[PDB]
DNA sequence: TGTCCCTTTATCTCTCT
DNA sequence: AGAGAGATAAAGGGACA
């Protein structure tokens, strides 16, 4: 018989009994644990149910499942029971810190490691915990805290570099990886082919930065004699997740791009830089025709579609949803695309498709609007939680749909819908801001920490900002949100 | 196999003017 | 508003006990 039948069974049986208290795990994300975490991540997940949810912990079955739904999730959970105490009353860390750090592979080693590490790292090297945090927070944070240690003094004084733009370069996957290579690379890369320490730092701050750096050295003279690239160009083709591949694919197919479809070696940058520019080139390569036949789109429409991270996604979900979205729901083939042309377009679209009859019939909202909102990146979840949200938000708190459609039509609208939802009242009830003031706020990029900022200036002031009048915060928050109120401290300092 | 670490891709959010 | 950066997650591979 299947070897794996045994375990099977075993994650199954086991599996059944945490959909009971006090745990009530759903089968989504009973499956995520078994995925990633595997059977003993799902035995240890039951083992220490009762242990974690309850107090002294107190952590909410998503923070549970956070932590189990990884390699050696057994061993984050048995570790996370043992060192959120220690790290939170020895160190000064939340809880939600504790957790982020935990919710990795080898979560055991980063959460130890911060424990060993953490006062060295801030007495020695100056690091706030926050970076020591954000350092940990990724798969082999115990080989980026311990690197960092080792070669923060030879980067910053060595190498030039601010600890700031040390802890953005550790602070992904392989971190260690990334530390040691800008070490050897950067004098290399800066020298010989005059990029700044900025360029070399936004190319090693991803997720295998190492290989992006090693192919931005190997690949830029080819690509700067032979392709008409300029040295900026090939950076910002670099700076971006697999950048590597990125880089490889766009000395493939840039002159098959250029003679075979008219693009401008620019459209072809644009397209490689983003996370998966090597997935988008190659759809591109064979959809492109594809998309563009009878008359269909046009070139720069699917240049626009590829240009953002999982253009891939984005463009084959076009391919796919163009005429029924057009034909059943009516909407232009120009509205498709520019609910496509932002990451996370497949999501989008997908979502159009599903909610679009739905707001529209049960909510009372245009095609037009609903177009608006999945047109930013997080569209679904913009999209999604106008559904959830749009009665409580009118019916509860006085707004117009208008009002709650102003809220979704920007990047991180549900942060910013959720936001409203939750301080609507004090911010209007308890400091006499208007509903229409909350609403100016909140319709903006950032919406949600500029809202946060000013409860935060209403609740604990700030003597710093004292001098400004509730109406000027307000005029402050709507221009520049969090940052520009933050700015505005520092100033009067 | 369980655990740790690294790399790529996709998606979501905030910043920076 | 569009480009850049950072965050969070899913999934696969190497490594080794």
């Amino acid at each position: 018989q299947w070897s794996g039948a045994r375990a099977l069974e075993a994650l199954l049986t086991v599996a059944g009994e945490l959909r009971g208290p006090p745990l009530q795990l759903d089968t989504g994300q009973l499956l995520k644990i078994a995925k990633r975490g595997g059977v003993t991540a799902v035995e240890a997940v039951h083992a220490w149910r009762n242990a974690l949810t309850g107090a002294p912990l107190n952590l909410t079955p998503e923070q549970v499942v956070a932590i189990a739904s990884h390699d050696g999730g057994k061993q984050a959970l048995e570790t996370v029971q043992r060192l959120l105490p220690v790290l939170c009353q020895a160190h000064g860390l939340t809880p939600q810190q504790v957790v982020a750090i935990a919710s990795h592979d080898g979560g055991k080693q980063a959460l130890e490691t911060v424990q060993r590490l953490l006062p060295v790292l801030c007495q020695a090297h100056g690091l706030t915990p926050e970076q020591v945090v954000a350092i940990a927070s990724h798969d082999g944070g115990k080989q980026a805290l311990e690197t960092v240690q080792a070669l923060l003094p030879v980067l910053c004084q060595a190498h030039g570099l601010t600890p700031e733009q040390v802890v953005a370069i550790a602070s992904n996957g392989g971190g260690k990886q990334a530390l040691e290579t800008v070490q050897r690379l950067l004098p290399v890369l800066c020298q010989a082919h005059g990029l700044t320490p900025q360029q070399v730092v936004a190319i090693a701050s991803n997720g295998g930065g190492k290989q992006a750096l090693e192919t931005v050295q190997r690949l830029l003279p080819v690509l700067c004699q032979a392709h008409g690239l300029t040295p900026q160009q090939v950076v910002a083709i670099a700076s971006n997740g697999g950048g590597k591949q990125a880089l490889e694919t766009v000395q493939r197919l840039l002159p098959v791009l250029c003679q075979a479809h008219g693009l401008t070696p620019q459209q072809v940058v644009a397209i490689a830089s983003n996370t998966g520019g090597k997935q988008a080139l190659e759809t591109v390569q064979r959809l492109l025709p594809v998309l563009c036949q009878a008359h269909g789109l046009t070139p720069q429409q699917v240049v626009a579609i590829a240009s953002n991270g999982g253009g891939k996604q984005a463009l084959e979900t076009v391919q796919r949803l163009l005429p029924v979205l057009c034909q059943a729901h009516g909407l232009t083939p120009q509205q498709v695309v520019a609910i496509a042309s932002h990451d996370g377009g497949k999501q989008a679209l997908e979502t159009v498709q599903r909610l679009l009859p739905v707001l529209c019939q049960a909510h009372g909202l245009t095609p037009e609007q609903v177009v608006a909102i999945a047109s930013n990146g997080g569209g679904k979840q913009a999209l999604e939680t106008v559904q959830r949200l749009l009665p409580v938000l009118c019916q509860a708190h006085g707004l117009t749909p208008e009002q709650v459609v102003a809220i979704a039509s920007h990047d991180g609208g549900k942060q910013a819908l959720e936001t409203v939802q939750r301080l609507l009242p004090v911010l209007c009830q308890a400091h006499g801001l208007t509903p229409q003031q909350v609403v100016a706020i909140a319709s903006n990029g950032g919406g949600r920490p500029a809202l946060e900022s000013i409860v935060a200036q209403l609740s604990r002031p700030d003597p710093a900002l004292a001098a400004l009048t509730n109406d000027h915060l307000v005029a402050l928050a709507c221009l520049g949100g969090r940052p520009a109120l933050d700015a505005v401290k520092k100033l009067e300092h």
